[PDB]
């Protein structure tokens, strides 16, 4: 019993959303055109070490409006997307909910492992023949996360070509470092990486690279260690690339923050049937580019075999790991927080029994070889943040404002039309700000911003939907981020810890980036209607739609003429009620003031809004309420013409303007 | 002496139409909005002259969309007593005509 | 986390409860319990008052 | 002038028998093919004279398996005005017989 819900569901059924394969196909293979620090210009030559956490590759995209009837031409705007590309952040949390993390099934690792432990094992420990005690939990997650982090290191070094280079292996290990200095990469204020040169662990009897080793032979003993066990044939253990891959994984695991390092120990250790190949501990210049690449390849093969050859969750965890160092940069001065509350993947210490003999499959294009995986991971994340944006805004702007002496019992005041009763909260400013998990959770549980999310994600990803959905929900539940009174100034990565202040002391908490990108990519978009082609506009009625609780962005008939001469086009007068009583009218802006209008007068000096061109803040709630207005016309015609807007962006996907939406017709 | 614990003011949520911020207009045209329900003494004020207030002060010109709910356990309908012992009282004490008896 | 069986109020007779807030006494709450000794059967066990 | 980000060409989206790929043949012999979605500007990329091209040049002879998806709502159904003034405009200039496609 909800007409809007059923209408939207039927629409989404009519025009299925574009599954992610198109996004991957489009983004996989273009190099960035230019990379520069977010605020300013790049220097002549890049410094020795990435040290300013603002460098961001950007993706230009512009809009030009064009129409006859206006006084002068309209200047073009630059809607460009940015990618953080330097700053670090955590993404792994221990919390969980039912679907947040699942354990794989060792239904094809147990037969072989038992048949290989029954024969080559001293004939005095007894016959095992039970195939039921080999039931340790199967959680091969953290390996993929570390793999992703390693790929991220590689990509970050490649993009920001430093002046004096070093081999990726050399930079990662950091042989020629100082006592407690930062690694060659990731050396800045926010950097979180174990400093100092990496230390090889020890010179024990049974070594097989960085991890422990146990053999199964007659004149020996057998005792499976506690962590994970990767049972492999003697052929590969004595191979070369595999040893290098193990060393690389170990190396990237010891650069995590010390505390998080203690939480999730690197417990891998291999068991086979041949003599232990002593640890090699490469140093100075043993590993080189091609050898590293070969090791990466073999490691990817190993991980795929560990995942029951799933390759869709593997790519998921790999993306999530690579996301600690690449991520989209917000676009609105509000502060770019919608991402910060959706970035957590639950995890558990690795464990289980794994057997690896061959390949069992071949993937045409794995993530680790696609010409800068960082960008593709960042955009793969953005294509989800935008869907979340679309679902939250399904009802209204969902503002959160500040008022002094607000009741510390309930924080729900009605703001007027265009803001549904549920949303539109308020909070005292002089006390610590709210936690921002006290709103989102309340938003994504209703059976209107839930089913939409369900079906949209289902269409985007298909069978491997639940995992993402479940996980993101968990992220919302425990997010410590808080709302703040500051601005990002549109040329920063983080709020400058000075005294930026809000224009209206309020924050809209459901906008992350302009919906135009959502339309272009084909994903779901809401509210705001698309602007790419000829449009019939009726100012005399569009403006009316505005003052009764709209937003200017839908009203592309106004922005065109905002200061091109809208003045001598339309007048506003209080009301001409021919009967009961001649009362006067007024309107309320996003602030409290309720300045009124008494007589006929040109519109240009009654509202007088800032003119950006044809790209205004979509959820700014310019006017909340207004009663008693007429909007007379002051020119025959000249208020029922045409307008043409052209937007060309480099990320136009395959099915660009054929996606579901429910913006006013 | 009360009216901070006896009566509250809240916007009217009666129909299913768009919620609107109730407002009332004082004498000088200062439209006052009432968004979040609050105790009455925090929304409107006026000097206490006991029970002799300026008769025609024209306090509130108009108001639209307002509700008044009490928050005291049924002791908002009390009785009061007033005594006016003026020294220029005459025979026809209160027998004169009026408009609103 | 209050003591489960503290047996606070044994009995009461003749009492009424009326709210004095404009319809914001029926809110929602969220609780998170990330214990480190969670097992596979997270919450699938039987009970008495589901 | 920007036809590029207006229309895409893709091989074919036949929902049944077989996903084969498409190609076109120019006036020369070469039969260079098209496999995936891509902007039109780098698949044909013809010389631009303005609004007066060789009328009988046979730019493309054959093509099988193409779709021409649109990549912008509208922006591909507008108007155009061409003015040609020549000094030899005769008396009855645009009132002569012809059989060009309607």
């Amino acid at each position: 019993s909800n007409p809007r819900l059923t209408k939207v569901l039927d629409e989404m059924s009519k025009k299925p959303c574009v599954n992610i394969n198109e996004i991957r196909k489009m983004i996989r293979n273009f190099q960035p055109q230019f990379i520069q620090p977010r605020n300013g210009n790049r220097p002549n030559a890049q410094p020795r070490t990435v040290d300013s956490f603002e460098w961001v590759v950007r993706i230009q995209s512009t809009v030009e409006t064009q129409l006859l009837g206006a006084t002068n031409t309209v200047p073009q705007q630059t809607l460009n997307l940015d990618i953080s590309f330097t700053d670090d952040s955590t993404t792994i949390t221990p919390a969980s909910i039912p679907g947040s993390i699942s354990m794989l099934d060792n239904s094809r690792h147990i037969p072989a492992i038992q048949s290989m432990i029954q024969n080559f094992k001293a004939r005095y420990l007894g016959s095992l023949q039970d195939t039921a005690q080999l039931q340790s939990p199967q959680y091969p997650q953290l390996l993929a996360y570390l793999f992703g982090q390693l790929i991220a290191i590689k990509d970050r070094l490649d993009l920001f070509r430093p002046s004096n280079p070093l081999s990726l292996a050399d930079a990662l290990f950091g042989f020629t470092l100082a006592q407690n200095a930062r690694p060659r990469y990731d050396d800045h204020r926010h950097a979180k990486a174990c400093q100092g040169p990496l230390v090889i662990p020890a010179a024990t009897n049974s070594d097989c690279g960085p991890c422990g080793f146990v053999q199964i032979n007659a004149n020996q003993g057998l005792t499976l260690p506690l962590g994970a066990c990767l049972f492999v044939n003697p052929e590969t253990v004595n191979d070369q690339s595999f040893q290098d891959f193990l060393w690389l994984i170990f190396a990237t695991h010891h650069r995590m923050p010390n505390q998080m390092q203690n939480n999730w120990p690197f417990s891998l250790n291999i068991v086979s049937t041949c003599a232990a190949p002593g640890r090699q501990a490469p140093h100075a210049g043993e590993l080189t580019d091609e050898r590293v690449r070969l090791a990466l390849d073999t490691g990817h093969r190993i991980l795929l075999s560990m995942f029951n050859d799933d390759e869709e969750t593997l790519r998921y965890y790999q993306r999530k790991g690579i996301e600690t160092m690449f991520r989209p940069c917000c676009f609105y001065t509000e502060g770019g927080l919608l991402r910060k509350a959706t970035r957590y993947v639950s995890m558990v210490p690795l464990n289980g029994l794994y057997y690896y003999n061959g390949a069992t499959s071949y993937v045409v294009s794995p993530i680790h070889t696609d010409a800068h995986p960082g960008i593709t991971a960042a955009i793969e994340s953005f294509v989800d943040i935008m869907v979340l944006q679309a679902v939250f805004s399904f009802s209204g702007p969902k503002v959160v404002a500040a008022k002094v002496n607000a009741s510390q019992i309930d924080a729900a005041m009605v703001f007027g039309p265009a803001v549904a009763e549920g949303d539109g909260f308020v909070y005292d400013p002089l006390r610590p700000a709210p936690p921002l998990s006290a709103f989102y959770t309340e938003f994504i549980h209703r059976p209107a911003e839930q089913r939409i999310f369900q079906m949209a994600m289902s269409q985007i990803y298909g069978s491997h939907a639940p995992l993402i959905i479940a996980n993101v929900i968990n992220s919302i539940h425990n997010c410590k981020t808080k709302i703040v009174n500051n601005k990002l100034r549109a040329t920063f990565v983080r709020r400058p810890p000075g005294a930026p202040h809000l224009k209206a002391d309020t924050a809209i908490i459901n906008r992350f980036h302009d919906p135009e990108l959502a339309y272009a990519l084909g994903i779901l978009a809401d509210g705001i209607a698309p602007l790419d082609g000829s449009h019939e506009y009726n100012v005399l009625d569009e403006l009316d739609y505005l003052f009764n609780g709209g937003d200017i962005r839908n009203c592309f008939g106004l922005n065109a003429l905002n200061t091109r001469g809208l003045g001598q086009i339309v007048h506003i007068r209080p009301k001409r009620e021919p009967g009961k009583r001649p009362r006067r009218g007024f309107y309320t802006t996003l602030d409290g003031q309720v300045h009124p209008v008494t007589q006929d007068a040109p519109l240009d000096e009654i509202y007088h809004w800032r003119d950006h061109g044809n790209l205004t803040r979509p959820y700014s709630c310019h006017i909340l309420d207004s009663q008693g207005l007429e909007f007379a016309d002051v020119s025959n015609g000249r208020s029922r013409g045409k307008i043409l807007v052209v937007v060309n962006s480099p990320l136009k996907t395959c099915a660009a303007y054929q996606g579901p939406s429910f913006a006013p017709k």
